[PDB]
């Protein structure tokens, strides 16, 4: 791999620097206080494994803007395709005047998603819009209303995706009333419930059948790895068992692969590790090299249930974002990012080999470049305090680490798949020393 | 020459051509059937007043991708900003890692929107997300639940924005159950109701007070000109009276300026035309020269009600889109597109001089580059059939014009503000001869 | 007719009397403050046309406990049935252990309700429970979700019946969120809209088709005379046209006859006056001579759509209340209360011959023993102050008169059908003298 | 005690007898299919522990009309009170014309319910109406929206109370969409979860804090013993801890004592067995000796939050039902039915000595005259088939047994507290012989 900016960490004695401090004051004056960014620097370049700020700091990027910049934040093929497309046209609204890159991205998605059955796609802008439209096609197809979601789920910040999201603070509180006919089932969380995949599936199926009923249920929606919920990997056989139940009970099984999709996990989709074939898949984030695109891909007969003009949105499938995605997907093949994702896991597990020694480390989990540590206290309760402290410390040392978890006690690793081995190991070494410092 | 592509209409004997025909069969196999595009040609350039298709046809663009490409479909300042931003970084997620263009776009919105009170902004991707977030800050600020919307309203295709949208077909049907605590009031539709502004407002307030109650009501949401509902302009005084009632009753007044904003009506915001000062204003479409961007701008105290992390979305305020928006807004100022919008209204009214001679034309309405004609039968009832036939005849002659209206009987005009006078006149002459041909 | 207590009005200069004042002190200590009884006397007897209080006052009853004690408040046949049933059994729960009086009352309702098609009934306690169960059998039967109700409607105080009710204060305010998928259509209110029945029906059907869609709609629910809304009588042909549209569009037409049913209007059901044949009819109030009973009666195939145990309620079709209802219906037949209700309408219109002295009287409307006066001010606006003054003056003079109306400007007349002519004329002469005095 | 009808079991070889068969044919013609009664006889008398049918059969009553006829089916003091009251007046509507027996029942409830704090009451007809009004006062008082309920909960058959009810079949299926802002927490079901009281409460509270948030929550509603769900008695300490959490979090703790109240469990309120003092308590069933009455009793400040007219219902607090209830409550005191309940428990545990052995019997549980057996197969899975067969076998031998359970595998015992000991022992011996016969 060749890089445009230096791939080495460096932070000044005073962070933020003066230009970033100035931009932070403008942000306080102009921007809703809810938008409280974590990085103590204003980005001017994102390339390989580095975020470069307005003051010359270079932060190691283990965030990829939350699993979005899988191909890098400024991949040359993506930037070239974006520039070229904008010079031809930025927008026509596909429903009004169509264009080839929309159709080409639908074909790409139909080809890359699990299963050999006939599939169709529809393109939107945000992950929340993709989840909303996945619910729309399932309701239109089944003629049934209810939506089943899981403990620890996250599906977005719209009224319905807030209902589907498990965590009240800060995603839901004060924004209700929320969309009705949404029902929640227990998740396979093996660290906490010690259940096998099939046992966890029996428990979930028992709730859904007792409390909801197949005859009322359009869809069951699950993240094959739960993201904001804490990189929760279900026990083997769990997802398969839920998919089988949905097929037997004429319920649409929807995999939300917005975070887990496009090689993040070392497979094209996380569904592939257990060879689960979802009826419908939502994608976003890594799809378009950072440009705003999302998609719903599914069985042709499900995707065709809505009538003419029944799905839409002005910007959906923006031609510049579609050109970006076509360029990014080809990069993923050409640069063998699937093998890089697999190598990223090996390196993380290697650098975390000493973490067993720490009574605060409950579990190391995930797949490919979607890995996490869960942190606990002396009595085994979630350790959100320590999680926050370790992330703030890493940050002061020039490493951007994200937290998540139902209980706020999970450090996640989301490096871009183009990060240099040298840069990744430096990043993971800073994390382990910050964990040493905060527990010692 | 002022334009990249020729600014003259040309359609072949057979449209679609074989390239567009081959693309339509690819669309049929790969894309959900709900997305049935209107233009019989696949777009390769959008520049000035023209859409060029893959077969060499040139259509006059009186759509601007539904009031999005105000500054033209491939504006050179927009294309430059987009290419340059993508080469530095496509995305960081503002909530994680901040950047200047997000802050500058909030500053620009705060400055350009009505009122000299303290304002803050939050950026998202689609118009529906912007409306969803306007409701969220109104609910967070008031501690009240209910939402009031109007007859003929359109607000988007999410679960809450469908509830907020008036027309069932095709936007809402089969997608329920929809978010509750949404109440609908009668609209000032002077052609149909014959009411003064103050009278229509008294009627709307009487329904709100009787059925909803201020003590239950977070917000009143209205388009200052109703777009999809038929370019409905409320009677003079209506918006002020509703604005006054909200202030007197602790209810947030929200102007949906997604279609009517950014000089579309010959003012910066349609609200300006009666110096109404909304508490909160939603923007999208024309804001970013075709890139996916939307915004909520309001009174600082309303925008800051949500807590840290309580508003968000991965892509919102994309740096490539914010770069495009800063460029488009500079073009609006520097090319004085405000005057171009006023001249466009003059030209539209001038070419429609002889529409007096048509009993089928009920009304010519709107302002600037947001103009419409409502078509009726011999009884004075809506004539959707004539509306569709005129649109299809115009398309066959190489002019793209859109239709809308609760009853499907409104031809709307949404030229880009950079359209050449000769191109606009040719487009309008084709529309007038299509109406002549189709009414005999 | 034979009476148990004296049938002449006699009310003290000072009311409440001492025994009623002491009871009111106990009420204030023990009963939720929302229950604020109007009559300045504690009832010890209700017989014929009279409410006798603890202090010996005899008030003329033009309320019949809100259209409930149609056969009188202590009919000797009803009283004897109630005594006799309770000494056999008070209760078994019909769906556990059945009993003949439940079945006999289902047969009575099947027979007395409009239409010659096969009908079945289910019995509950309150009118709200009967409206809830009418919606349940329509949803079960159609497999569709939405519910259509009208301006000025009143259907009860449960979560769903509050949503169905139009007026926020005091019935709905503060008790949300309320059941979703409830849509409101405009009412035929001839005094205000000037529309023919067919014109009002076209207007309502336009809203329902535009905003709801038959494909989403289980049922249309309307009171054939709107009770709490102000004894609104739709223009001739309105109910027929709505019933026709429901038949043509596979939507269940539900008549709410809770107030209007059981000879209140001089027909068995107010639907009879225009030969309308509802799919489903809700009854309560006058059905059981004051005992708590309600009923859903409908097409056998609609009533049978719910499966075994899918409808219920512990008390529903209480054997004591059914014994009361069979006795009350036998009185209605034996005492020819149908003719009495027509004579009561004639006596009311006779005693109101001079309301032409009053520009405050906008309309006299209703049928049988369901008659009303709407009051306006000198500018033609609703006159709730005069309405409340007249009712307060009447009570003080010893006449119980209820008020109602969306705008609180309607005096209603709901005398029991067993009222003596001399008692009714005294009552009406008091009302007319109260109107002369409050306007004079 | 003194019985009006012979207290010995007698059934013919063939049931139903012929009068009951003629009545069942009339029911099938006239009554909605959902209301398929279980007893193979039409009831003519209910007295002591006997249901006498139209054909001379005498069934032992282990049902009491689902926990309603606590004082017997035709108690002489209740029957006399009902006859005397009906002969004076059946109904006035308390909120129109008040009467002493409504006030006297509010005083009785204020005095009998847990705690010494100031209380007020409101009277309705059904248990579901009481739960609906408990939610209404909790929302009015808190100004918060959400309702927490538990797994296995049963609260009624209205839109909101169905939402609050856990089990889909047959109570909820096909009747949505249901009222929103209802959240479910896991229940203390020690047999199934092997959890302690304290653990179970922490588990429930973790869900409520994480998914709902106190700042959004009006009320927590729980049955102190879960009736339809399977007579689930929570582990000791569970209810206390939920009550403690609600007081610390400004959330209203509503105890649903509709089935468990008025001495059924051998305390006045099942809450008493743990010194829990509910903020609000809902009662019905046993309150009025089989007459239709329900009540909401709570803290005066909570009960007074709704404004004048904001709670209501035509029939609520019917004077005949209040007379019945005042007579029933005097019988409970004067005949020491509290001791009769404690004695019935001893008799049930005695006759069950040669049961709890049977491997198919998982648990005997409950208190007083609220006792149940849960049945399993060889695997330990729920045994609904055996449950149905035992109950069918018992009925044919002249004993009325109800079943219940989330999984349909619970035989419940609800004798009237006036049953003779020899009648109860005969009934329980039939149950054991039926279980012996049906376990092949
Ligand atoms: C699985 C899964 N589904 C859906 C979504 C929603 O995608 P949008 O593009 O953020 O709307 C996400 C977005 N996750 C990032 C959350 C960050 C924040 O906003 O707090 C996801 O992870
Ligand atoms: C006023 C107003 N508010 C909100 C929206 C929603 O904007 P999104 O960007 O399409 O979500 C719009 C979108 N305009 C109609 C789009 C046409 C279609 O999709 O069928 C609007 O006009
Ligand atoms: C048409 C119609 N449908 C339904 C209902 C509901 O009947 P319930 O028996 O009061 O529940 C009514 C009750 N009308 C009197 C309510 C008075 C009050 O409570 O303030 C009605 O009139
Ligand atoms: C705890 C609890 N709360 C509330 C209720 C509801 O009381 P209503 O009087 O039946 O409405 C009940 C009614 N229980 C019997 C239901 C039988 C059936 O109808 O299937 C209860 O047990």
């Amino acid at each position: 791999l060749s890089y445009r900016i230096p791939q080495s960490r460096t932070v000044a004695e005073q962070v933020p620097g003066p230009k970033s401090k100035a931009l932070d004051e403008r942000r306080q004056a102009a921007v809703a206080r809810a938008l409280a960014p974590g990085l103590p620097g204003y980005v001017v370049d994102a390339d390989g494994g580095i975020l470069a700020d307005a003051d010359g700091n270079r932060f190691i990027d283990l965030a990829s803007g939350i699993a979005v910049t899988t191909v890098g934040g400024s991949n040359a093929a993506v930037a070239k395709a974006v520039g070229a497309a904008a010079a031809r046209f930025t927008h026509t609204c596909f429903m009004v005047s169509p264009y080839e890159t929309y159709v080409a991205m639908a074909e790409r998605l139909n080809a890359l998603t699990p299963g050999d059955h006939d599939k169709k796609s529809a393109l939107f802008n945000s992950g929340a819009e993709a989840v909303e439209n996945a619910v729309k096609v399932a309701r239109a197809y089944t003629g049934k209303g209810a939506v089943v979601v899981f403990d620890n789920a996250y599906h977005g910040r719209t009224n319905l995706t807030m209902a589907m999201t498990a965590k009240n603070r800060p995603y839901k509180s004060g924004f209700g009333p929320l969309a009705a006919d949404v029902y929640r089932a227990p998740m396979s969380y093996p660290l906490r419930d010690g259940l096998s995949g099939p046992e966890a599936a029996e428990r979930a199926i028992s709730v859904i059948e007792s409390q909801v009923g197949a005859e009322n249920l359009a869809c069951v929606v699950i993240e094959p790895i739960q993201g904001e919920g804490g990189f929760i990997v279900p026990a083997p056989g769990f997802l398969a068992a839920i998919s089988t139940w949905c097929r037997e009970n004429d319920v649409v099984f929807i995999a939300d692969e917005i975070q887990s999709g496009f090689l993040r996990t070392g497979d094209w989709f996380a569904s592939d590790a257990e060879g689960v074939i979802p009826d419908v898949i939502t994608t976003a984030k890594g799809i378009a090299g950072g440009m705003p695109l999302s998609a719903v891909t599914g069985r042709a007969e499900i995707m065709d249930a809505p009538g003419p003009g029944a799905l839409g949105g002005t910007y959906g499938g923006n031609p510049v974002a579609c050109a970006a995605a076509l360029a990014a997907i080809e990069v993923m093949e050409q640069a063998d990012l699937k093998t890089r994702a697999q190598e990223i896991e090996t390196i993380i597990r290697d650098e975390f080999a000493q973490l067993s020694a720490f009574p605060e480390v409950a579990e190391i989990r995930g797949r490919g470049a979607m890995m996490a540590i869960e942190l606990i206290d002396a009595t085994g309760r979630p350790n959100a305090a320590l999680t926050a402290a370790v992330a703030a410390r890493a940050k002061a040392e020039g490493v951007l680490l994200l937290t998540c978890g139902t209980d706020g006690n999970v450090i996640r690793l989301l490096p871009p798949l183009v990060i240099a081995e040298d840069t990744l190991r430096d990043g993971l070494q800073v994390l382990v020393a910050a964990l040493e410092r905060e527990t010692a």
